[PDB]
């Protein structure tokens, strides 16, 4: 093994660094893990398949054009370079190494393709065809975009896309499950809260946020309990950005946003799959939880959960660590079957007013085939009316004491439409025992006299049984 010689590798500070402020990818490469045999697809505006740093790794079997309904995902060229983003993301995953061009991908021996889906009308059918592309050939899908990041939107997949996600995790990859990597959002300036985005908020997606070079929460970041982990991206004008392939056969040093973090995670996941090709979609989320690193990430909300892990709403479990992912993958025993325990909490609607607390002691399906002693995801599916939605903050506390913020105040959200059976999701209680008293808190964070009613609260627990060793 020799370190890459590509001319811009030194500028890929999140890979080439030697000050321990990086993704620890060199450690994985040094053990011989570079993505060989793994297939990744970028869901975006197209991929410049003839780019000098992509052609060597390009895979037509990982690619399709859902906008035009043909196999060739080549983007359209315009003066504003609108359709450059899929190419930038593709190079982050799998730019060719040691070829005198630009830098390298995280998984520089993986195969890379793209779905051209964003250069046209994005419909339920378009989303389903993209998420469901060749699921026994593609291992990992990377999506950097979704519903509007205006801080006012609540939106998620419709029926066909939801079914594609479920079919992907259940039957993709020969039954191991498609791995869907998602960017948690770019709406930080607008005070967006990412559990309002049903793609990143899904249990089926492995959601990723960003850290700046100096280890801070970037201006564009969205906090939420559904995020799992973090990779480096852009920040202020003293901090470096992401260096990758660009449209028109170029190299950029100015790729930015959480949309640049998801592809780096997809690349790390490709190295991990090469290390253990038998990992399921759930195994991969377990590995991320166990191995990600809070060290040197600054946040004001780090808290230790019931099993002793530090977690943040900006960062999830912390920075991805490629060396640690590959090491744990080699020792991992695949997890037991997923159980799902549905608990109807309310006996009657509850006035919200200024503040509401709902407490319920649960058994997590004790005595039944879906009894859960080892939690993975948890959802609170809430139906509520309120006069000004963005004034609400919502928290969920587990029996072991872990407080998850399900919704922070969104000052720009003046909707009067409330939430209709919306499944706010938290990863912060992973591995906890969910038996005991849960607490839901709903608060009006404004001085206004706001009003509404909580009409349904369904607590949904996922996980496994067996002795909980935490
Ligand atoms: C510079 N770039 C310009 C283009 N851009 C962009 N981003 C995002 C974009 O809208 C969207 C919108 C959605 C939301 N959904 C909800 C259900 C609706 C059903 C219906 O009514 O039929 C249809 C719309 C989802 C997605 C999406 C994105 C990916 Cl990557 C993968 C999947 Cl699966 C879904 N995308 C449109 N353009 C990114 C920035
Ligand atoms: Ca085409
Ligand atoms: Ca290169
Ligand atoms: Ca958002
Ligand atoms: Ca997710």
């Amino acid at each position: 093994y020799q370190e890459p010689t590509d001319p811009k590798f030194p500028q890929q500070w999140y890979l080439s660094g030697v000050t321990q402020r990086d993704l620890n990818v060199k450690a994985a490469w040094a053990q011989g893990y570079t993505g060989h045999g793994i297939v990744v697809s970028i869901l975006d505006d197209g991929i410049e398949k003839n780019h000098p740093d992509l052609a060597g790794n390009y895979d037509p079997g990982a690619s399709f054009d859902v906008n035009d309904q043909d196999p060739d995902p080549q983007p359209r060229y315009t003066q504003m370079n609108d359709n450059r983003h899929g190419t930038r993301c593709a190079g982050e995953v799998a730019a060719v190494a040691n070829n005198g061009v630009c830098g390298v991908g995280v998984a520089y021996n993986a195969r890379i393709g793209g779905v051209r889906m964003l250069d046209g009308e994005v419909t339920d059918a378009v989303e389903a065809r993209s998420l469901g592309l060749n699921p026994n050939h593609i291992h990992i899908y990377s999506a950097s975009w979704g519903p509007e990041d205006d801080g006012k939107t609540v939106d998620g997949p419709a029926r066909l896309a939801e079914e594609a996600f479920f079919r992907g995790v259940s039957q993709g990859r020969g039954g191991l499950g498609s791995i869907f990597v998602w960017a948690s959002g770019n709406g930080g300036r607008e005070h967006d809260s990412c559990n309002c985005d049903g793609y990143t908020n899904s249990i089926y997606t492995l959601s990723i946020s960003s850290a700046t070079q100096f280890g801070n929460v970037p201006w564009y970041s969205e906090a939420c309990s559904s995020t799992l982990a973090t990779t480096y991206s852009s920040g202020n004008q003293n901090e470096k950005q992401i260096v990758t392939t660009d449209l028109r056969q170029k190299c950029t040093e100015s790729h930015t946003g959480t949309s640049a973090s998801a592809p780096l995670a997809a690349g790390i996941i490709a190295l991990t799959l090469e290390a253990n090709k038998d990992l399921t979609w759930r195994d991969m989320q377990h590995l991320v939880v166990q191995t990600s690193k809070p060290a040197h990430l600054n946040a004001n909300d780090w808290a230790t959960n019931g099993v002793g892990r530090k977690v943040s709403h900006s960062y999830g479990y912390g920075l991805l660590d490629a060396g640690a992912m590959v090491a744990l993958a080699q020792d991992w025993t695949t997890v037991a079957p997923q159980r799902k325990c549905i608990i109807d909490i309310l006996t009657e609607p509850k006035d919200i007013g200024k503040r509401l607390e709902v407490r319920k002691t649960v058994t997590a399906c004790l005595g039944e085939p879906n009894h859960i002693t080892r939690l993975e995801h948890a959802q609170a599916r809430l139906t509520l009316s309120y006069n000004r939605r963005g004034d609400l903050a919502i928290h969920l506390v587990s029996p072991m004491g872990t407080r998850s913020t399900l919704l922070a105040a969104r000052p720009h959200d003046y909707s009067a439409d409330g939430f209709n059976d919306w499944a706010f999701m938290t990863t912060h209680s992973w591995d906890e025992d969910p038996s005991g008293e849960w607490v839901l808190e709903i608060e009006n964070t404004s001085e206004a006299n706001n009003y509404g009613t909580l009409t349904k609260f369904t607590l949904v627990l996922y996980g496994t049984a067996g002795e909980n060793l935490y």
